[PDB]
């Protein structure tokens, strides 16, 4: 009736050691032994892993008082803020907060975002010069610090990045966020907290400055192309009529930036590496770019919307290396799954990493092959065969922005540079909450138009 159990190495600690070594491998290996659904004790928590696409409907379609996100992701509170997101008072409030971020991700904004990407890359090529080598992961992270910040927060953020070290503060917050916090939400992190307080004061200042810029220039509020998330946060209230606190606005912006940065810079790195290392894929990608660009010299939104093959490359990098390797929920009530009952209080776990390598969905899954998606449609074999952006009620609302961001960056970089990857494509490093490539990730580059 209860699922089969991974027997423990030890009491309490349970299966932590082999989970911690490689959680993707742990789920695959134990799926073989115990099947589609099994339970492991891990640092005191009962974690029930759901391991096949076919059984996932009841996970994704549940409501929040059956499968709770707030119960598992509340540990983010020292980063995102008290009363924000997974520490909101209710599901309903969290959902309204999400809608404030999504309201800055409009079509009108997306046309302006493409210019932001052009402008930031143009600054960055001054650092890279006409040739050299660079770490792919760092390049992407550094570009996306600037692009995400300006997209979500407005161009007024830029001078804080260039003159007040805001990008270093982001790294200190991000250095302090540990997967083990999920198990111990009180692990102190004094450096993290100091930087979070510092980011708070900067964003408070930015909110204050914007209120006076709204007084002095009220027509800004009538221009859908100039309205960002800070603007919406300052001018909207909750449905029931309660106004937002500056605490909340700050927390929401910080969570917005967290979501707008990590997953995108990781996916860009894996996408670009696999594109430049595969001659056939690079040819197709460049032939699509040349066809879409024609005689124009800069991107725009409509162009990025036609870049289908490159989008398939990004999707194929998301199958193979999803930056969010595990999706969780707590069972607030018992749950049926196949023939089993999953107890109240268990954590249900679905893994986009395991799904992406499932040989029942994908043929030769260790190979990067975007045609598996465009021509073989392998993803469409199960409803939940591809879940890098999740599914159902909590499906990623940043998806179109992330597509826009990564396609644009890669398109622009391929315009400026020939690029070759150094060495073998690395494995994922399971050292961080958002999972990325094991360093080093270096490439050579050379400008295509020298003078
Ligand atoms: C390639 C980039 C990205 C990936 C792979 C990604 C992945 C995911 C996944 C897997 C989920 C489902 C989580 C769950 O069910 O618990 C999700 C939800 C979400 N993502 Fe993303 N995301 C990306 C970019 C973004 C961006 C750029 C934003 C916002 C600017 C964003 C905002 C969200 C939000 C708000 C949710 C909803 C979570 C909830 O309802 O509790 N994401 N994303
Ligand atoms: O950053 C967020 O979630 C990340 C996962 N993620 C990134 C991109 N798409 C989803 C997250 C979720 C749970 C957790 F424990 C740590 C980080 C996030 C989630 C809900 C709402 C928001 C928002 F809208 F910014 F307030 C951000
Ligand atoms: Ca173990
Ligand atoms: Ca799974």
């Amino acid at each position: 009736k209860l699922p089969p159990r991974v027997p423990n190495l030890i009491p309490y600690v349970g299966s932590f050691v082999s989970f911690a070594k490689n959680p993707v491998q742990f789920i695959i290996d134990n799926s073989k032994k115990y099947g589609d659904v099994f339970t492991a004790t891990i640092l005191g928590k009962e974690m029930t892993f759901l391991n096949h696409p076919k059984i996932l409907d009841t996970f994704f379609k549940a409501t929040d008082n059956e499968l709770s996100l707030r119960d598992v992701y509340r540990f983010m509170r020292p980063v995102f803020g008290t009363g924000v997101v997974y520490d909101a008072d209710s599901t309903e409030r969290m959902m309204e907060q999400v809608k404030f971020v999504s309201s800055g991700l409009t079509t009108a904004r997306f046309r302006v975002f493409v210019d932001i990407f052009e402008d930031e890359i143009a600054h960055k090529v001054k650092e890279l010069g006409p040739e050299g080598t660079v770490d792919v992961a760092e390049l992407m992270a550094d570009l996306i610090i600037f692009t995400a910040s300006r997209c979500l927060l407005g161009d007024e953020v830029r001078q804080y990045l260039s003159e007040k070290n805001l990008g270093k503060l982001y790294h200190d917050i991000d250095d302090g966020i540990s997967p083990l916090s999920f198990f111990y939400p009180s692990l102190p992190a004094p450096k993290r907290d100091k930087a979070r307080k510092a980011v708070g004061e900067i964003f408070q200042e930015l909110l204050d400055k914007r209120r006076e810029e709204h007084k002095k220039h009220p027509e800004r509020l009538l221009d859908e192309s100039k309205m960002d998330v800070v603007d919406h946060l300052l001018t909207q209230k909750y449905k029931d009529g309660q106004e937002l606190t500056d605490v909340h606005r700050i927390g929401i912006l910080i969570a917005g930036l967290f979501a707008g940065q990590h997953t995108s810079s990781i996916t860009s790195s894996w996408t670009l590496m696999n594109v430049i290392s595969n001659k056939k894929v690079l040819e197709k990608v460049r032939k699509e770019q040349e066809e879409i660009m024609g005689s124009d010299k800069v991107l725009d939104y409509d162009k990025v919307m036609k870049m289908d093959y490159l989008e398939a490359c990004m999707k194929e990098a998301l199958r193979m290396y999803p930056p969010l390797i595990m999706i969780m929920r707590m069972a607030r009530k018992p749950r049926e799954c196949e023939q089993y009952i999953i107890p109240k209080g268990n954590i249900l776990v679905v893994s986009p990493s395991v799904a992406g390598r499932c040989t029942d969905t994908y043929t030769n899954p260790d190979v990067f092959d975007p045609e598996r998606l465009t021509e073989r449609k392998e993803h469409e074999k199960f409803k939940y065969g591809a879940v890098p952006f999740g599914a159902g009620r909590h499906k990623c609302i940043g998806e179109n922005f992330a597509l826009l961001q990564v396609k644009s960056i890669i398109s622009i970089l391929l315009r400026y540079f020939d690029m070759e990857y150094i060495g073998k494509i690395p494995d994922p490093s399971y050292t961080s909450l958002v999972v990325g490539p094991s360093p080093p990730t270096r490439m050579r580059y050379k400008l295509r138009k020298q003078q």
